[PDB]
C-alpha cells in the first residue's frame, strides 16, 4: 500500500514523481519530478491524519547526487527547519528509471 | 541482532538468502535467493511473535532492476494486496554479492 | 535536524565522518570515518536522551564494500554483540564522496 498505520506512527511507500491520475512522470527533469514528489507526499500523508510538520524521518534516493542541491531547496520548502530527521544518497537506479524516490515515518 | 523489538514494533535485518544453518546462498539465482529472503524473514519474523501479515515497512535492495519484476511477483505470494508499505532500488552491490537484500519493520 | 522525538522513538539522520564543529571529515580513511561517524552518533544519541545500548536499528550506506571488514570491526567496538538490527549496502554515492554514511532509530 502507499501508506501503513501503526499506532502513533505512518510508513509511507517510497514516492516517484508521477501524476497520482496517470502514472506517468510529470517530466523527466529532477525539478519537476522531486515538486511532485512531495505534493504527493503530502497527499498521502492527509489521506492518513498526518501532514509535513508531522513527519519525523525522511530518506532521499537519487539517480544523480549532482541534484543534491536543487532537490534540497525544493525539499525545504516543504519540509523548513526544523525538517525531518534525513539521510540521503545515489543508487544505482530506481524503479522506471525516476531521478528522484522519497520514503517516510510520520506521527498521527 | 536478526531482530530488536521495540515497544509495538519490531525491527529486522536485512536479510539475504542463506540457508540459515550453513551461511551459504540458496543459489546464485534472484528467483531462489528472493524465495529463501522471504522464508527466512518469515520465521525471524514468527520467532519475535510477529508474521506476514503485521509487517508495516519493507526495504527491497537489488543488485539489478532487471530482477525487479520477477522479484516482485515472489514477493507478492509472501505479501498480498493490502502489502506493507514499501521502498525498492537499486544498489551497487550487497554484502556477499548477493542478488538481493529485504530489510522490515513489524508490529508486535 | 539531527534527531527526531516520536514517543518510545527516537530518529537520527544518516550520519557522516565529519568534525562536528567544523564540518570537515576527520580524514578521507574509511577508517577515521567510521569511528567518527559512531563517536557523533553517540553524541546526538546521549543528547536526545538515548544512548548507543538503546539503539534499535541501524542502515550502514558504505562508498565500498571492501571496507566492510574493518568498518564492521569499529562499528563491533561500539556496538558490541547483542547489536542493533541493521542493513549494509553499498550506494553509487554518498554526500561529500563519504566513504560511509550510518542512520539510526533508538528507543528513549
Amino acid at each position: 500500500s502507499q501508506a501503513i498505520k501503526a499506532n502513533n506512527l505512518v510508513f509511507l511507500s517510497g514516492v516517484l514523481g508521477l501524476i497520482p491520475e496517470t502514472g506517468k512522470f510529470v517530466s523527466e527533469s529532477v525539478e519537476d519530478q522531486t515538486e511532485q514528489v512531495l505534493k504527493n507526499m503530502g497527499e498521502i500523508l492527509k489521506a492518513s491524519g498526518a501532514d509535513y510538520s508531522s513527519v519525523v524521518k525522511t530518506t532521499i534516493m537519487l539517480a544523480d547526487l549532482a541534484d543534491f542541491k536543487t532537490v534540497n531547496e525544493i525539499y525545504a520548502k516543504y519540509f523548513p527547519a526544523p525538517s525531518p530527521a534525513r539521510s540521503t544518497y545515489q543508487v544505482a537506479a530506481l524503479p522506471l528509471n525516476a531521478k528522484i524516490e522519497i520514503e517516510c515515518i510520520a506521527t498521527l
